[PDB]
């Protein structure tokens, strides 16, 4: 019993529309839209998506397998040892937001500043004082990115997992020999780092070429949670305002994904007309290029949607009922929906090239949504006293080890890494992110749906120590 | 009765260090240290040293006038019209960390979102609705500093001030004609970009060739804060840990300012042997180029000290008695003094380049120190209960004018410019990264001095909306 | 009867070893080796190769249409209009070296100076007076790598007729709008650039994707010239020296291509065993990625030659008997073969990556290989007193219109496009790169043959004006 | 009796503008332009010049000492040992356009593919075999600038020759140690690259900041040229076209030499009113800072010509009589003056910025002036069947000592450093650049007054090798 579970026994739930029975439904914590900044719904005349772990989310641990499965394939077809296809996709080990450290091939899980929290190398769980001699402040470099990846997003899972398999595999296979960064095999050297970029191309080639659409577009019912509701929230997010997507996806899976979404016998609530998915949306956008669409954009384009193919040059004209663009920027959808920013509510999943870079370079909203959290907060609460008394031991500092082990008693809850939001009493990097770039966030976005239209989500201001 | 008054006050009175009365010393504001990240005194082993507005505080309004006078006079030397030298600076006006947008020639007063706060043209304040004309989504990209400058330290006070008066001078002088981005006289154009690149360079001018150093050393008592506690402090650092200096002044330079800090008839305390500056550091470093420092640094030069020209080549030899470091990088420091970074506390008045900087690159711990922190916590309380109406205003919107003007009179108390801190109910960009960078922060190191050597200073865990 | 008609006529006959016999057929030009500075062939220990169109060379219009074809096919399966279908390859129209502009879609045939000599928009020849319009001072900036293409190598044939197809296509079609930059057609618009790029991702796309090679290697008598001179000219480089092939060519592909050109009923020499391709070799290098070659490289790997995949990770062994590389750097091939520099002959086709780069990079003595010299040389001879008449004309100016005229009716010989290496009196960039880079050029490098291996080959030394 | 004597020899008599005796004077060799490509003068609408070492030329070696002097100076300034001040200016040491070779401290002599013709260290003349140690191939990447310097024009004589005084020095000082790359004193180790990167600076500053100007305009008989047939030339060009002064020199200087240039007691020709310097330009351009001049530019600024300072902001009106510009850029001066490139001849001394990059970059037309060229060609004829005998040497080559041996005595009669455009049978670099970027050249651009204003500039027609 995952968080994917979770968010299809929510799904397969008609919404109470009974005002009432919204607003204690939106009391239990599942569907709590949480407020990192003050943002009155009544002034948002967007609602802007994401498609892929936003809309469209991915049954866990089903489809990670899938990712794994056929990334592994691919390292074995282009010449990784046959060992790998006996590999199995093992849920609980990767937390998101690992960083992975290529110089020594350690994943990391670290707070805002970069500090070490936990360091894995393959899979023994290097403790405290060992980690010196390779990191001998505790600490990295995150704005060093020829050295950290940082594995950010639900794609990543796959590859997070991976990552520790081979490390773990190598080190112990008695035809290579370890050394600091990499390993040997008579005349051959396979550094970390190397390693690491074949399974970064490796994950792209299944994406871009490979079979992981293909398999997955062939059962969506195994691979893609489906819910009522969503039809119902977005048609009553357009009789308030304007509705658009924008998506990295292509055309083509754009399409399949969502009409599946919207593959119901009935329209926004039970008993009407079904609409196709396209009458939801004012403007609809792909190959979106985030984050790059936050800048300077792509040239744009427009969908040809009969065939799926772009049209040839550059599209000049204006917003038509039923076009289809593809590239473009941000500018574009603020021009064409006679929106600046602020008037605008972002939704996705990534927490850079959703979240962070609309906020930081257009000052547009942003509603962060993080499937984990659903099943993060069953822990957080099947578990609350523990916590609670994690707290007690720090306060009573005014021994050390009972510290840490509590700490571990509860990251163990999580998972092997830990949870998405911390790692006891010390939060992630990623936690700080939320917290600073993500104006609301929630388990899923339908939860905006428990909301009246005029809420005014509310956040205490904040004072600096002088100011107490 | 400005803020270098305060701490001239502050410094004349000879500390009690009987313990009893350092507790209590430190209970007034003026005297705390704030934590924003907890910090066990006890482990930091080296204490470390800007100069310039850190250890060598300028008395204000005076230096500010001193820098003003001397930028206005270069500037008029190249070229710009007499009237210039009529200006006269204004202590009132400038609050620090204001953006100049060399677009539109505004100053601005932004926070952490680069959302305007404030925004003034010239001397005229502009409203609400007509900023909306140039920013339409009352924002601005901070990450593009081709456009925006960001006035961050004190001694960037007189250009604040320069650059409105500059702005309002030419939109009043017949002889030229306003334009959006800048001004025309007949055949010249004089964009408000290059205006400002000519400030720029004019305030570097007399910082590095001009007579501002000069006429700064013929008479340090009107210009620099002079205080006994200093060499105590520092004499009480260097019992318990290593002492270093790194400025990016050069060493002549340091040499004259430091001395006269130094200048007393006694040591650390009445009574004692006087001894030279240099013997209060365990490594001193000058020509630092920070924040430069903090990455690949410069190749690392000796100091030959009776000259105070640099020895000829690259020094390779060890930390020796005596010796003085020219350049080199952050790491010099860390391997001579055999420290990794969490050792370290660094105290600068620099948000970037001393303080920013050396959390991100380093893992330094940091000590921020902020001058105007002095008058700032006078008004905060003189004023206590206009603010805790403004809070009070907020929370009954569950009448808008009423929030806007209640604003207005607080900021007024503080300056044409408001808060360094906020502008009424909302933080600034300073305010935000003084709470994410630095770990303490005070109105000056000095306020270490009453807290005892084995303190631990403490700051309330964070937790997220969700786990509330 | 094209110039791989020559080649496959010159292939066919055996060589006669005889002493006297090589002395006089190496007089008539077609098998002259060119000399542009003077090389003493006793001194180079170590003969390297390029593959494509250097050892083995592609027959034409057979595989010019080839090319053609695929690419105008891959253009409309993304969508360009069915009539390109309908299009065909001239080979009467391309001459190499043309720069493509890509702000006014023009192909140009420029000097060393990037002075304009031909300049065709579509298949409209613009007349002089007319192209000052575009190209005021009739000229363009060569080093503007962004706007101007330059399209260097036979490979880049069809695509230099494709681009004047397009261009002409699209002037023509009604659907279509002239615009001095492109096409509009209804709202989109198709400027000369992106179209450039296009017919650009097209070609790379056939060559890495589609179906060329896979079409090559199925007929390769139709389209690869192959010759019983080659493994006698490598045996007999062997016996005096070191030979090796580095090629931008994969191993499969080269495999396939190589052991065709030694696919004869024998070895180097009627009569005896047939030796594999590989044996002729001390050191095989693929994957070279030329130019970058001849600096960083990339990093050196070992094919594992049953299976054509790269074994795992870096190569740090020695020069076994057996191995084959990819990737490395020209250093490899210099450590490895125990050479230095100017005791290497590179022998290529690329005027940029293979020959330029090396002379400039890395002091390799060079031998370009020129396919076109053969038929250019039965023109230039053909029609020999038609250009003497030219020079005539030149030296009685001490009329204009009859140099124009001579000059056309000289270009018009050779193709559309005149001569690889000038237009009537004045020098092509080619021509000036030639003479400049190249070493030793011929229209083969079979040509070597007929020169003892102690020759040496002789050019006049230069004078500079004022020392005649 | 050096080159700047035969210019002040050749300046010292009146011409003689009977047209006969003009085609008899350009007859000696001093004074002939030499082509090296085709020009019509009668074509030529704008000359346009440089002034430092075209129009005013430095008196040798007087001049080249006080750079010297006063480089030498202020290295000892700011540290270098006092040995230094006994050094003295050879002017027998120094050819122009050697490379510095920042790795091993070595002045080297290279022809244009880099290839090592003289190799120096300090004054140790490395031979041959010796030099294999260091360059294996005995060639160098001339595109690495990080690495190679290259001291191009006379200005950086002076520093040629300092160079090699100071790697003497240390080399023979037993204060230090000879390291492959500096030299270790101690604890200080001075690399050659920063070695040359300090004598670099300490010349930019005493042109930019010390006092070169100063000294040289109070003796400008000591140290300039001056030539009563300039003002007569430029009065001639003035009549058939457009004349433009564009400059890297200020305003003040700029005015202070000029001034010089033209104070005779007449105008153009005896007995003629004076005019002043400026009337002799159609547009005068000032601040050039090329190469960038020949690309993006600067910001066009008006230079106030009573103060000399510049106006404040950037000139956007027309060309007026007596304005005079800064900065800006080449099309500043085409669209000004009506001109496309083939129309202007640009009259300069430096081989790169004022030829190499006018001619590449905008197609203009160029006379580049070589003063060394007056006593090279006493030189070459004075030895003329030294040279014919080193041809020989070679021709019978179908014994290598003397080729070397002759080579010797030959080149020694130049300098140390041999012949500007050749070490023996080999060309320079040097000599490689003129004959390719500079269309005309001569000892001194007053060669053209001997040319008729119709002249038509006539090199032969170049053939390629299978040309011919
Ligand atoms: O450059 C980044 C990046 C840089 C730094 C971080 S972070 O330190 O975790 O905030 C995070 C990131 C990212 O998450 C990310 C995602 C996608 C791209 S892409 O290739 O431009 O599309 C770039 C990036
Ligand atoms: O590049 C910056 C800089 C960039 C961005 C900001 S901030 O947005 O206010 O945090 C702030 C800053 C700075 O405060 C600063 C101070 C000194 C230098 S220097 O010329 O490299 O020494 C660069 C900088
Ligand atoms: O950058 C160039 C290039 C630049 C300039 C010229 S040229 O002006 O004709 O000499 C010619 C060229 C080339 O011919 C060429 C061929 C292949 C590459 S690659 O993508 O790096 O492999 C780059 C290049
Ligand atoms: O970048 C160069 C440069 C590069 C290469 C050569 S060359 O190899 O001798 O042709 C020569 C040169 C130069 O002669 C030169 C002169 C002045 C400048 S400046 O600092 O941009 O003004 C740059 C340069
Ligand atoms: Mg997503
Ligand atoms: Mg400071
Ligand atoms: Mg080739
Ligand atoms: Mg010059």
């Amino acid at each position: 019993t995952s968080w994917s579970d979770r968010l299809q026994n929510a799904a397969d739930m008609p919404a109470n529309m009974d005002k009432h029975a919204l607003k204690k439904y939106r009391r239990e914590a599942y569907h709590r839209v949480f407020v990192n900044r003050s943002l009155a719904m009544e002034k948002i005349k967007c609602f802007g998506f994401d498609m892929d772990y936003t809309l469209a989310v991915y049954k866990s641990p089903e489809y990670e397998s899938l990712g794994f499965e056929l990334t592994v394939e691919r390292l074995v077809s282009i010449g990784y040892p046959q060992e790998l296809l006996s590999f199995a996709y093992d849920s609980t080990f990767p937390t998101r937001g690992l960083v992975f450290d290529t110089l020594y091939g350690n994943l990391l899980k670290v707070d805002a500043y970069g500090n070490l929290l936990v360091c894995a190398h393959g899979f023994n769980f290097i403790r405290g004082p060992e980690t010196r001699e390779q990191y001998p402040n505790k600490f990295i470099q995150r704005d060093d990115t020829e050295r950290f990846y940082i594995l950010n997003t639900l794609f990543n899972l796959p590859e997070t997992y991976l990552l520790a398999c081979l490390v773990d595999f190598f080190t112990n296979c008695p035809r290579y020999t370890s050394c600091e960064t990499g390993f040997k095999d008579g005349d051959l050297f396979m550094s970390y780092r190397s390693m690491f970029q074949d399974v970064r191309d490796a994950v792209d080639w299944v994406h871009y070429k490979g079979s992981l659409k293909e398999k997955t577009v062939e059962n969506l019912e195994k691979y893609v949670v489906k819910d009522g509701k969503l039809p119902l929230l977005l048609s009553r997010m357009k009789e308030v305002g304007k509705v658009f997507l924008a998506t990295n996806s292509d055309y083509k899976y754009t399409d399949k994904i969502m009409t599946y979404l919207f593959d119901f016998p009935h329209g926004p609530k039970p008993g009407s007309s079904h609409r196709p998915w396209q009458s939801y949306f004012d403007l609809i956008l792909v190959d979106a290029r985030k984050p790059l669409f936050f800048g300077e954009g792509t040239v744009l384009r427009q969908v040809d949607t009969k065939t799926g193919k772009l049209k040839i040059g550059t599209y000049t004209g204006p917003l038509q009922h039923g076009i289809v663009y593809s590239g473009g920027s941000s500018d574009t959808i603020c021009d064409l929906l006679g929106a600046k920013g602020k008037d605008i509510l972002y939704i996705g999943d990534h927490i850079f090239g959703d979240i962070l870079k609309s906020k930081k370079r257009q000052g547009w909203r942003t509603f962060l949504v993080i499937p984990e959290l659903a099943q993060e907060l069953h822990v957080w609460t099947d578990k609350s006293s523990l916590f609670e008394e994690l707290q007690s031991l720090d306060i009573f500092l005014a021994i050390q080890r009972r510290i840490k082990k509590v700490t571990h008693d509860m990251d163990m809850c999580y998972g092997m890494m830990g949870s998405l939001f911390r790692s006891g009493s010390r939060q992630t990097l990623f936690a700080s992110q939320v917290m600073r770039y993500a104006d609301l966030y929630a388990a899923s976005f339908i939860n905006l749906l428990y909301y009246p239209f005029s809420y005014l989500f509310r956040a205490a201001h904040v004072l600096m120590p002088h100011e107490s």
